[PDB]
């Protein structure tokens, strides 16, 4: 294993915004992407600002292989931000859990993206390195299993989990709790979900739930 901190929690560095509630809109990919960029924005500017998931839903659309409330890709959302030369703040372009016309306006720009990086498939130590050294990382997980919705505490391990990911989330940390290594995952089902919106997911257990399958992070 690479030489790295044994645990990381980007919330401690003030790099993680409040947990969002996607509602009945499959915008997790958008929340996942903005969350990663929010951390980078804080690292660069010193200011923590929620970015507009809705801007991605409405504007990072067919050209990017995305389908708004019917799903999308974090990577292509990043490329949209690059191509578009910005993304608006959440306050300026609030989330409505619906597909809308693109209403991007540069006057409400709160961040940019210059590039993004895809981590190699399934490599949890590479993921750990990126979380330690770069910041929160956008990932997909298999969140199809009934146990996921009912998670309350501890470290989530679901034998039925697969590497077929379907749910974009944000890895904001990692560590060990009571002998179980975990990834600290920010979800977008509001603070009622899991631990105030977070789930600790099993780490170094064979790419559990595909968490390390498709990681990416942007840079400002």
């Amino acid at each position: 294993n690479r030489i790295l901190p044994d645990s990381v929690d980007w919330r401690e560095k003030g790099c993680v915004t409040e947990v969002k509630y996607q509602g009945s809109c499959g915008a997790c990919w958008a929340f996942s992407a903005v969350g990663a960029l929010e951390a980078q924005l804080k690292l660069k500017t010193g200011k923590l600002v929620s970015l507009s998931a809705q801007n991605l839903v409405d504007c990072s659309t067919e050209k990017y292989g995305n389908k708004g409330c019917n799903g999308g890709f974090m990577t292509t959302a990043f490329q949209y931000i690059i191509d578009n030369k910005g993304i608006d703040s959440d306050a300026s372009y609030p989330y409505k859990a619906m597909d809308q016309k693109c209403q991007y306006d540069s006057k409400y720009r709160a961040a940019t993206c210059s590039k993004y990086t895809e981590l190699p498939y399934g490599r949890e130590d590479v993921l750990k390195e990126a979380v330690a050294n770069k910041g929160p990382v956008s990932v997909g997980v298999d969140a199809r299993h009934p146990s996921f919705f009912l998670y309350r505490s501890g470290v989530y391990y679901e034998p039925s989990c697969t590497q077929n990911v379907n749910h974009g989330v944000l890895v904001v940390g990692y560590g060990d709790l009571n002998g179980k290594e975990y990834w600290l995952v920010k979800n977008s089902w509001g603070h009622n979900f899991g631990e105030e919106g977070y789930i600790r997911m099993a780490r170094n257990k064979g790419n559990h739930c595909g968490i390390a399958s498709f990681p990416s992070y942007p840079e400002i």
